[PDB]
């Protein structure tokens, strides 16, 4: 685990302009927006505030394991890069594994994680290495008492197309929605120093066990 590299994508924006709504290539023969806000809870929690904090938590475990680091964005409170950008910055260090933290909206009944990733591969990284990563990932959170999302995915997994932070990943690479900010229980774990906390250990359960064979 020790001098293995991994980046972490805490997504969206701290702040946004209308930047964010020119059109960048997706990686599979489309165009999509640069950004979009992200969502946040009923309480007004924002989504890019919690997966900013909780990518920090991520990377000081990491560090402490002898992991090296690096992030897609440096605060939570300006313009970030572009989604497109995004996925250059974690292609430029050669990483191990790459690690996307998002805070998803969906039906208020609905909690829970789900793990997304590239489906059909567009290249060989994609296939093997980065299945195995997503069902990694999603056992190593299920394992630490979170609970596969009740209302997308199928068992805390989500493959799919129109991700172009997917569609562009030369290394092993998933996208955690580590639960619905519309949801009661979810936005107080969301909310919560602690829970956010807890989400980050087990998100560094997954890689840690990823990145070991598991
Ligand atoms: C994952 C989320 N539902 C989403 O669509 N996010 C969006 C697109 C990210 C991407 O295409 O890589 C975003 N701008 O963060
Ligand atoms: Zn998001």
């Amino acid at each position: 685990i020790a001098g293995r590299i991994v980046v972490l994508d805490p997504g969206h924006n701290g702040a946004n302009d209308s930047s964010i709504n020119n059109q960048v290539p997706d990686g599979r023969g489309g165009t999509k927006s640069c950004q979009t806000s992200g969502t946040a809870t009923d309480g007004g929690y924002p989504e890019h505030t919690f997966t900013w904090n909780t990518v920090l938590l991520i990377r000081q475990q990491l560090t402490q394991l002898g992991v090296r680091t690096a992030m897609t964005r440096g605060d939570d409170n300006k313009l970030g890069p572009c989604i497109d950008k995004r996925a250059e910055i974690e292609n430029s260090y050669n990483p191990d594994a790459v690690v996307s933290i998002h805070a998803d909206g969906g039906p208020a009944g609905g909690h829970g994680f789900h793990v997304n990733y590239s489906n059909p591969p567009v290249n060989a990284v994609q296939g093997e290495p980065t299945l195995r990563f997503a069902k990694t990932m999603r056992d190593s959170l299920q394992a630490a008492g979170l609970t596969p999302a009740t209302y997308i995915g199928t068992g805390g997994l989500y493959g799919r197309s129109d991700l172009a932070g997917l569609n562009l990943a030369q290394h092993p690479k998933v996208l955690v929605e580590l639960g619905n900010m519309k949801n009661a229980q979810d936005s107080a774990m969301m909310t919560s120093p602690e829970g956010r906390s807890k989400y980050a250990q087990a998100v560094v359960q997954g890689i840690v066990a990823y990145l070991s064979g598991t």
